């Protein structure tokens, strides 16, 4: 996540576990710990496992819900992961989903203009093919997930 997404679910109440890195200050005796052989481990394979354990959790009873959250996860993954997203894309679902006051009028980038390229592509299709292709399918069913 990008450091104004992290700084607008701060805002919002939420912590984000997995960077539990306290840097050891308060100047005094921090015993309790002292049983694990860190040593004899590759500093890779903790690089790789701190990673794949990031699970943002939630501490305060704030205006904030777990239907939003659950659809949020996958849209974010379907974002990033499923189609060529950036990190402005995400903080505009991000001030979209949480701030309604903030008018972020379509700064979504690169989908909103692939809505209309992928109907001309289809009807190209259509007009040189005579053939069914799902290309305006594809570009309907972004469509309905930007709606």
């Amino acid at each position: 996540l990008s450091e104004l997404s992290r700084e607008i679910l701060k805002e919002n109440g939420f912590v984000i576990s997995g960077e539990n890195l306290k840097m050891d200050r308060s100047d005094e005796e921090f015993v309790g710990l002292a049983s694990f052989n860190v040593l004899r481990l590759d500093e890779e394979e903790m690089y790789e496992g701190l990673i794949k354990e990031m699970k943002i959790k939630r501490k305060k009873k704030g205006f904030l819900f777990p239907a939003n959250t659950l659809l949020l996860s996958e849209l974010i993954k379907f974002l990033i992961g499923g189609i060529k997203g950036t990190s402005f894309d995400i903080e505009t679902l991000l001030r979209n989903s949480f701030r309604p006051d903030i008018f972020s009028t379509d700064r979504l980038g690169r989908l909103s203009s692939s809505v209309p390229a992928l109907k001309v592509y289809a009807t190209v299709y259509m007009e040189y093919k005579n053939v069914n292709c799902p290309l305006n399918e594809i570009a309907d069913s972004l469509e309905g997930y930007l709606k």
